[PDB]
């Protein structure tokens, strides 16, 4: 059915580069930053500060991780509940590189959502929700596999965006430099992108307060990847091909009812629309059904 | 009317020098820890951790600030809201050393606390209370105007004893290493000391699950004062004469001064008893009332 359309794609990355640097702004690096330097927040109040520790600054990559990468068939996988059942576990694994969004669980979905993994984004708040701060020795441990997990996969950590991020922040970087040269995880630390970012999706008639991670990673997938196959985008409560009640995530538990006011700060369904648009136009496969 | 008796002070000085060695106790070194090493809490389950790193390593003395140090007379000012209109400001300042709690404020109070302070102990949790967790421009600037105000006096820092010191200490490292040479305020940091100290007042039958900072305090002064004067140790809601309602603190008087279970920490009134004896053999000297 869907055809791609490798110039029209191409033609949108051209746009996306002329508005954003992606290759720049997917991550500092240790000589764009001063020791002392203080970093704001793209989503707080301008009062809220972050200064640049040493150690902060030798966990920065020297060049961008994505520099002279590229990926024939990239997949993007989101976090909607269409994905369960889906059987795409297989698809999205046969792609060159993909994409995860929030640190996204793949262990008990594989066979819906693939065991795959080249990227995928980590607010640093994470800690605090679910590693118990590495406080002790089994959070430490607990982490620490986690990471393991992910081999040399790319962990994309934002922690310039939610002011939040402060104090946990550093707990992270400490972890990291404490345990240095023992995983072969990728680490990337972007910086005040989203005022760049939102410069394109502007112009496609899209403003919300914020941009959803999945679409964020679109974006930088623009960049690298020759063709681009969104999973797991679908912000809305029913299956579109049996109408049946969806969870919001296909974490959730069996029977979980889709919240309505859990994205009041996002405009999915205006994302969605222009996705929609774009799968219609052959720039990237928005996948909606079961796969073969 | 009361008298210092030297002889028994001496004898508990030795008493004490025998069950802790004070001057290594003071202050963890820099060549006391490894980079990597795991700090234990001594008030928390052992399962709570804090890994030294460089940069904590890096505030670290050389060697105990105290070592080699004698002082004649030393007040230890505790925070009992008892020292509010005793007028002890000059009497403490003529002390040749003073000891102050938990980073006690002296500048609205000096006529009743003195201005003067050659060490006060700091629980990184004041970070979280008092500023902010240093998360703007202008708590940043508070805290290093509070600690500009202590000159060169010893900032003595327990980040081991509660595990909920852990992630604020984080954030009191990076600030001082960010700050390096611009202060002139010593910075000592004991280690787990507590199993050492209380061994010393077990034989005296005090036995808390926790000793508090004032008691630990004269434990301290006992290796390098020759005399020990005690103001603001007085753990009661009233008045000692009047009855009349007192605060807790000097400093936290008028006020919606929220009241919880604040005695359940110490053992406040044992603590309180055994230096009131020790008053009466003349091995310190416990102030009740007003100094003019
Ligand atoms: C994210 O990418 C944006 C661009 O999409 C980065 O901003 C751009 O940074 C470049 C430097 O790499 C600026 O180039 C400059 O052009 C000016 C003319 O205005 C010239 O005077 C300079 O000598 C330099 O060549 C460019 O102005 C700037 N663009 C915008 C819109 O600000 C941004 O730095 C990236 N951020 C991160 C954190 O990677
Ligand atoms: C990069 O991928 C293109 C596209 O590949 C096809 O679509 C993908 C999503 C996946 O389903 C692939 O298995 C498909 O082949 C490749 O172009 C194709 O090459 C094949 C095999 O040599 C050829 O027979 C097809 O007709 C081509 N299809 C299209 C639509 O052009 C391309 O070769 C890939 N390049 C590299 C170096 O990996
Ligand atoms: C309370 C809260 O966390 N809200 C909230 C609301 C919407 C999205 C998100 C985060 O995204 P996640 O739910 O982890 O999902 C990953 C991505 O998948 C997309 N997504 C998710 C669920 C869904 N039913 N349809 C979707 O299209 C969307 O593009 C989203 O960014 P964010 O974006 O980091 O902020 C968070
Ligand atoms: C929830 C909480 O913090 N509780 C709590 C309760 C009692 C004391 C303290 C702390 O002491 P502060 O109140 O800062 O006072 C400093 C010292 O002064 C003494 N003190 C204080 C008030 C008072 N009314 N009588 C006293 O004898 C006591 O020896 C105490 O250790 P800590 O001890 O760091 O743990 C804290
Ligand atoms: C791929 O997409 C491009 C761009 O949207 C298509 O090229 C356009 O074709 C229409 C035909 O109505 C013309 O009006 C435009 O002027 C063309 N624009 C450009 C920039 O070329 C192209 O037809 C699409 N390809 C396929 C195979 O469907
Ligand atoms: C993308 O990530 C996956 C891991 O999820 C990488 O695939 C693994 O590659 C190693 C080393 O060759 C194999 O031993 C594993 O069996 C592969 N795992 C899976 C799940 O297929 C893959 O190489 C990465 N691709 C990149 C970086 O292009
Ligand atoms: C506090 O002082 C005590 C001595 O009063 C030290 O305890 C000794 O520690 C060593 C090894 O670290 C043991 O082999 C000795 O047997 C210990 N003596 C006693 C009486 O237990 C203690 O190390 C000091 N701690 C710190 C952090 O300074
Ligand atoms: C204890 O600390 C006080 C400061 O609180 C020290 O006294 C200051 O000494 C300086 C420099 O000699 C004078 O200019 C100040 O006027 C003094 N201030 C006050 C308030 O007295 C004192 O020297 C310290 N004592 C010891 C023994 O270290
Ligand atoms: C000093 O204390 C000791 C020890 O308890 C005692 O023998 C001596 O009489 C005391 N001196 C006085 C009260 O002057
Ligand atoms: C200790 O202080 C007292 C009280 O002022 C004083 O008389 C005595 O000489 C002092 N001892 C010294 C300085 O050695």
């Amino acid at each position: 059915k869907w055809k791609f359309n490798r110039t029209a794609f191409l033609h949108q990355r051209q746009e996306i580069l002329q508005h954003v640097d992606v290759i720049k702004n997917f991550s500092l690096t240790k000589n764009s930053v001063r020791i002392g330097q203080l970093m704001h927040y793209d989503y707080s109040s301008h009062k809220y500060v972050f200064s640049i520790s040493n150690n902060f600054r030798s966990l920065l990559p020297d060049v961008s991780p994505i520099m002279n990468k590229h990926y024939n068939i990239c997949a993007v996988v989101g976090n909607s509940g269409i994905l369960t059942g889906s059987q795409c576990g297989q698809e999205i694994d046969k792609s060159d590189f993909v994409f995860r969004c929030n640190f996204a669980p793949t262990e008990a979905f594989q066979r819906d959502v693939g065991r795959k993994t080249n990227l995928t984004t980590f607010n640093p708040s994470i800690l605090e929700k679910y590693y118990n701060n590495l406080l002790t020795i089994q959070d430490r441990n607990n982490f620490f596999l986690s990471l393991k997990k992910l081999d040399g996969a790319i962990l994309w950590i934002p922690a310039f965006f939610f002011h939040t991020s402060a104090t946990v922040t550093r707990t992270l970087v400490d972890f990291f430099v404490e345990h240095r040269g023992q995983l072969k995880v990728q680490l990337a630390w972007p910086g005040n992108i989203m005022q760049h970012v939102n410069r394109y999706w502007k112009n496609k008639h899209l403003s919300p307060k914020r941009l959803s991670t999945g679409i964020l990673m679109y974006t930088l997938a623009s960049a690298i990847c020759e063709e681009i196959h969104l999973y797991g985008f679908w912000p809305f409560g029913f299956d579109p091909n049996t109408r049946e009640d969806l969870p919001y995530h296909y974490y959730d538990k069996k029977g979980t009812k889709f919240t309505t006011k859990w994205q009041e700060s996002h405009q999915l369904p205006a994302e969605f629309q222009l996705l929609y648009r774009m799968h219609g136009e052959g720039l990237t496969k928005l996948t909606l059904s079961h796969c073969a």
